[PDB]
């Protein structure tokens, strides 16, 4: 073999740090057996010369860390990638938690010997380096992409911004990546991680399970009597598979033989594991020791453990014992008892579940006497940041604190511990839940998940009430059957549900055909959409990219086509099949409440698209807002779409934004709009890439509806022609035109004139959108002289983007002064000078302008600018200065966003 000293160097230490790590030496043979798959795994995907990057997924517990451990190691010793990787670097989030501002070449030489190959020489091949970042989970921050990311080693640079560029490959592309992330850093990391594979670890088996009990228990009789015990028990069996929870499992039998009780242990959830295990552990570890005493030692433990859970610091150097109240005889006791253990020259929990278990533990001594801590923060501050999906790190301290909430188990811990326990925790727990569902929704961005775990963890049917009851909008994304249940178990009982946002796939049939599972599957969805017609406040729901199949979505349609229901609001988002469109129909002529569609992003045909309209057809349908936004839509499906307008006559709004008419599909809607019989009131036709060939025929329809009010045009290429046919259908006051949306038609100034005109004759068009469009200093002025004749019934003008020139502004300065109707105006992206802001500003303080609402970015103009804006906006308490002023309206009124 090629020699190496950092390869040297990370066998010995990482062969010394084997043998004491683990909590139990488990046999290198035993070991290599159980995840034997994965190894092959690995080995093969990373045997193949941008290097993909495989992220190890599982829960807390199974032995991720473990397992890079053993593979690194063995690539250490070299018997693994021998010939494929060289140098190999482990990094880890507790480490690098302590590092504050270093660049990545000190990270790799803070444990690289000096007497070795410079790390210029060794980066100089950067095809052979492997980065294992493992239990990025414990880090201080989270990864969003916003920071900048750099793509220079040598360079100083914070950590967050180093590991953010190194997941998304744009430092070092041709490296290695080695993750191991749970079920909530998948979720989280999704989007961020690019050609992502998924290796899976699958814990212990039977015969598994039977050898480690075996090589736990030296004894013969005993470990046959307790592998029978957990046999008998189907939750503790299942719950066993786990290595972690299957060496607590072991241990609490332990405990429970050398006491001399018989064997009882309570493996309802999780959660209750844990709870026994420290209370068996904590029971057999302290005899001759006062309870006062024992209380010290364990307010201190869970002190020191909160601590270190709220500062991200999970190793422990002696002084942090000393401040937090830990003794030498007590750091052996809980070292004889199997608490915490040495990593070095610190000490550190056996786990870090463990962790989160005592920092939830150290809640149930809160003393109001006792000031705050300044450092450990609130129940109230503890909830608020594990079920916000912005941070999400501290989420399973919550759950087990859910645990602690319910009588039961607070007073087992009572009896147990002999000492009572707060019991005000439940109280500001729901206090809590209650404050944050009264927030906003946008503003706090809730994940769901986490919550939704805490409610089926603690198992308080009431409780979980209380607290659902409080939320009135529901997100949830539903991929996997534990996450299914925990939904059931959480909506069985909600009747307050206004708002249901659905993102559910890979849980009804598609592989493992049993007769199980699949009924009881149904039974959860059953559960599940009985909440919908359970609440009489059911407005919204949203399905986003969900699977179902016919059982399923039969059972959910049979659930919203009863008459108690009052769905009105149904968006479906990529969802769109011959049984989907066959149960769509059926709920919609079954529900008479339903009267808004949204089939945005869902893929049609021209047979789906006849489906849709025959069922439209029928008289029963009292749909009033219909959107099929880029449901890629042609002009001979327009051709049925076209018939629904010449028999129901409730429908009022239609959009078909984002399709590819080519003039075809609007010279269909114009000829079925010329019968003066359609009710048809809004139009959005935006970005349907159509030319102004058909905008004659639009002409034709202007002068012939006295019903259709509002049209969007917007986002098509219409020229000259177009606008001037327009406006020439515009002239006569014949027309029922209200509202006008034509931004980015890629019209010029030369047009404008006519423009011109139609707001002198026009006395029922009230808003106009001509935004995004090259209209230069010459078009403005036309516009600000048509806005000038007092004849003008103009109330919403937005020119944003419009290339406009601070020898505009007194054109403009003139307008706002003169058009009494003119109410909202939006001039973003404008080039003022000083000259130009101060007529302007003249202008708006002026009495005479009647504008309320001024669409204009102050952030971007220098300080004389913004100065006098802000003194105008101060003056004029009854005017509005905003930024993006109609952008979030104008997608919802498309139905872009929902
Ligand atoms: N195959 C196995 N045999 C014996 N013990 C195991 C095995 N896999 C995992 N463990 C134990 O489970 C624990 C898992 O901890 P860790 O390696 O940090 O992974 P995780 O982060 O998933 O908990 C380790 O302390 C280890 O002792």
């Amino acid at each position: 073999q090629k020699i190496n000293p950092y390869r040297s160097h990370m066998k010995q230490k990482f062969q010394v740090l084997w043998e004491k790590e683990p909590c139990l030496l488990v046999p290198e043979d035993f070991y290599e057996e159980t995840t034997k798959i994965e190894y092959e795994l690995l080995s093969t995907v990373y045997l193949d010369a941008s290097s993909p990057t495989v992220v190890l997924h599982g829960p807390e517990g199974i032995g991720k860390t473990t397992f890079l451990r053993k593979v690194m190691l063995e690539w250490a010793k070299g018997n693994l990638w021998r010939d494929r990787f060289s140098f190999v670097f482990f990094l880890t989030g507790r480490e690098m938690n302590g590092v504050t501002d270093m660049s990545l070449v000190e990270l790799l030489s803070r444990d690289w010997p000096e007497s070795s190959e410079p790390i210029e020489d060794i980066f100089s091949q950067p095809e052979r380096i492997l980065f294992i970042l493992d239990g990025m989970e414990e880090l201080k921050f989270d990864l969003d992409c916003n920071a900048d990311l750099c793509e220079d080693w040598e360079q100083p640079q914070s950590m967050q911004v180093v590991l953010q560029s190194l997941l998304q490959k744009q430092m070092l592309p041709e490296c290695s990546l080695l993750l191991a992330l749970s079920k909530m850093g998948m979720r989280k990391n999704y989007s961020l991680l690019k050609h992502m594979k998924c290796i899976f670890l699958l814990g212990f088996s039977e015969h598994q399970r039977k050898l480690y009990f075996s090589h736990y228990f030296q004894e013969k009789d005993a470990s046959s009597r307790a592998f029978s015990f957990v046999r008998e028990k189907s939750s503790l069996f299942v719950l066993c598979q786990s290595p972690f929870l299957c060496w607590l499992v072991c241990t609490s039998l332990k405990c429970q033989l050398e006491k001399g009780e018989d064997l009882e242990l309570d493996s309802e959830t999780i959660t209750g594991l844990y709870v026994s295990f420290f209370t068996k552990v904590f029971r057999s570890g302290s005899e001759t020791c006062p309870l006062k005493q024992r209380r010290a030692r364990l307010k201190s433990l869970c002190t020191l453990a909160a601590e270190g859970m709220w500062t991200c610091t999970f190793l422990f150097c002696p002084e942090d014992l000393r401040r937090n109240g830990v003794s030498e005889s007590d750091t052996s006791m809980w070292l004889d008892m199997k608490l915490l253990h040495r990593s070095g020259d610190c000490l550190a929990f056996i786990h870090t579940c463990i962790q989160e278990f005592c920092a939830a533990m150290f809640y149930m001594f809160t003393r109001p006497k006792d000031p705050p801590h300044s450092v450990i923060g609130n129940v109230t501050q503890l909830i608020t940041r594990a079920v916000s999906g912005h941070y999400s790190r501290l989420s399973w301290t919550a759950v087990f604190l859910f645990v602690f909430s319910t009588e039961r188990m607070t007073h087992r811990l009572e009896t147990s511990f002999g000492f009572p326990l707060s019991k005000e925790i439940k109280q500001e727990i729901t206090q809590s839940l209650d404050t944050l569902s009264q927030c906003d929704p946008n503003n706090v961005m809730m994940s769901f998940q986490a919550l939704f775990n805490c409610l089926f963890e603690t198992q308080d049917p009431e409780f979980v009430a209380q607290v659902v009851n409080f939320f009135k909008d529901i997100d949830i994304y539903i991929g996997t059957k534990e996450e299914l249940i925990i939904c059931a178990a959480c909506l069985r009982h909600c009747h307050s549900l206004q708002k249901f946002h659905l993102c559910m796939e890979h849980v009804f049939p598609d592989e493992s055909g049993c007769i199980s599972n699949t009924i009881e599957k149904l039974t959860l969805w059953r559960d599940v959409c009985s909440a919908f017609a359970a609440s009489e406040d059911f407005e919204i729901l949203n399905l986003d990219n969900c699977r179902f199949d016919e059982p399923s979505l039969a059972v959910l349609c049979r659930t919203l086509s009863q008459p108690v229901c009052k769905l009105r609001k149904f968006v479906c988002n990529f969802a769109s099949n011959l049984a989907n469109s066959l149960e769509l129909f059926k709920v919609i002529l079954h529900n008479p409440h339903l009267k808004h569609l949204n089939f945005y992003g869902s893929s049609l045909s021209h047979m789906d698209a006849r489906q849709l309209c025959e069922a439209l057809k029928h008289p029963m349908c009292n749909i009033e807002e219909l959107m099929l936004g880029k449901c890629d839509i042609t002009g001979e499906a327009c051709e049925d779409i076209a018939s629904v307008l010449v028999h129901n006559k409730k429908l009022n709004l239609l959009s078909l934004c984002e399709n590819a008419l080519k003039d075809d599909g609007v010279l269909v809607l114009c000829e079925a709009l010329k019968n003066p019989d359609c009710a048809l009131e809004a139009l959005l036709l935006s970005h349907c890439c159509f030319s102004s060939a058909a905008c004659d025929h639009l002409s034709q329809v202007l002068l012939y509806n006295r019903s259709l009010t509002f049209l969007d045009l917007g986002s098509n290429v219409l020229k000259d022609e177009g606008v001037t046919t327009l406006c020439e259908s515009l002239k006569h006051p014949s027309c029922n035109l209200q509202e006008l949306w034509l931004m980015n038609c890629y019209f010029t100034s030369v047009c404008c004139v006519d423009i011109a005109t139609v707001l002198i004759h026009s006395e029922k068009l009230k808003t106009l959108k001509l935004g995004n469009n090259k209209i230069y200093d010459a078009g403005a002025k036309q516009l600000c002289k048509a806005l000038k004749h007092p004849k003008c019934k103009l109330e919403n003008l937005g020119l944003e983007a419009c290339e406009l020139s601070p020898a505009s502004c007194e054109d403009l300065a003139s307008a706002l002064t003169t058009c009494k109707s003119l109410t909202c105006v939006n001039l973003e992206w404008i080039t003022l000078d000083y000259d130009g802001a101060a007529v302007l500003c003249e202008a708006l303080v002026s009495l005479e302008c009647s504008l309320q609402l001024l669409g204009l970015n102050k952030s971007s103009y220098d300080e004389e600018i913004k100065m006098m804006l802000t003194q105008v906006e101060e003056m004029n308490p009854n005017l509005i200065i905003s930024h993006h002023l109609w952008t979030d309206d104008e997608g919802r009124r498309r139905g872009i966003l929902v």
